């Protein structure tokens, strides 16, 4: 179940959710599936912030993306209400409180552990870990390693030259049959042995 | 659909959750509020004032301690059990308080408000905080226990809003200075409001 | 209904799920929904093992399958050998067990608290409400946060060493029922000296 899951892929239908190759939610029997980890996106605007995931991803059940930015509460001004969306027409000189805050970038072989939240506009590194509930406000690194509400640093999984091989390498650009004839390595810690693999099939 | 939304106060149901207007929910609301129970009157309420926004997913803990008492040998409520065997337990219950949150609060997604909280006006509580204890006007917490981040204004610009009290003006009132209560202008609202007395 | 709730052992069917009596979920969608990838059909995955007399929260959630096939420490998070794909037969598994997920007794898990896989609470304990629980907690203390941390002991040491004598919890609901007004109160050292003269 938190094994396999099923692809987001399949899953999604809001054209501001765009997800790569093989990523997958384990909270697929939950509620209508990946659709409600993602929270406040329009479908029908291109003009908001989008939800970008790459291939390869694990998605813990529970997880929640929050868009749409600031909801229409500025906290600089005088009130956080959004008079500007109240259909009131006492209200009609409102201005729009409504700030994006860019896309949302998840990157490839990203590990989103159970309940966590991420925060509009972050982006995260390839090869990243979000510990189950954490609450990210922060980008995160590369192979970043992060936990707790608001989220902070662990570790990294590999060592800074490792990181450089896989950035390198993009490994997640290869496709499935090549991905095949190295999964040995793959399913390992031998990052210098992928590399050399990889520069002698270039 | 977060900026706006069915408004708290047409959907609730509970006596004892008592809500101001315009202030709405954007998940319905009924199902935020754990363990308040709609048929007595000797229970802690839950009271939220005008012009609040609440995440989808807050969650506002009531029932006090639900009758496990950290000082008694066992947490277990043997009051509440229908046993014979319990039948000369005592009550473990212990009354938090009503959770009173201000006017102009913005409570973020899944965040949970422990019993008996104050929450004063104009506060901003972070999405996902856990809010274990009072938060003050105007202040803006988050994390687990929540915790203080900042004022969203100095504290002359929070007295003249103490002072003023837009939340009691009138939709139509709120209308005329509409371009001043979208800004940071806070002394000109002041005086704006001055000069209507 | 967060004062009686309804008791676990009858609202379970999981065979890897053990709970001991009168323990009970106040979020009754029910107590199963809080037991997070545990395989009902397999005797070699870690169990999740409630003492008696434990209160759950409502949406508390007790992750299992251990590492869910991700190993931190390979190329790749990405579990290929949990993969239906015949590129990926090769690859080899990453699941890593954790140990079974240990509640002792007479335990309070706040609502919606987490805890992770592997974890054992001691009897005693109190997880606050949104406790991330990433580490063991030892009996009688109080911990909380994300991930949790310790709080405070809920009582003396000489008191919990009294507690781990006398284990009331294996008593019987008639013999509790005969020491109620001591249960209801904090007099631990009351409670040792009634079970010795019981003995
Ligand atoms: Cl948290």
């Amino acid at each position: 179940s938190p094994f396999s899951g099923k692809p987001i892929q399949e899953q999604i239908t809001n054209p501001n959710i765009i997800v790569g190759r093989h990523s997958y939610y384990s909270g697929y029997y939950h509620g209508h599936g990946f659709d409600d980890c993602v929270r406040y996106l329009n479908p029908e605007r291109n003009d908001v912030d989008k939800l970008i995931i790459g291939s390869f991803c694990s998605v813990g059940s529970g997880a929640v993306f929050m868009m749409a930015g600031n909801q229409g509460h500025r906290t600089d001004w005088v009130s956080t209400f959004p008079f500007f969306y109240q259909q009131n027409p006492n209200f009609s000189e409102a201005k729009d409180g409504f700030v994006r805050a860019g896309d949302t970038r998840i990157g490839h072989d990203v590990w989103i552990g159970s309940e966590a939240m991420i925060m509009p506009g972050v982006t995260i590194g390839d090869g990243a870990i979000i510990a189950s509930r954490a609450v990210v406000t922060k980008d995160v690194a590369p192979y970043e390693v992060v936990g707790s509400n608001p989220a902070k640093h662990i570790k990294f999984r590999f060592s800074p030259q490792e990181i450089e091989m896989l950035q390198e390498m993009q490994w997640w650009q290869w496709s499935d049959e090549q991905l095949g004839q190295c999964m040995a390595l793959m399913c390992s810690a031998d990052i210098e042995g992928l590399y050399l693999w990889w520069k002698q099939s270039q």
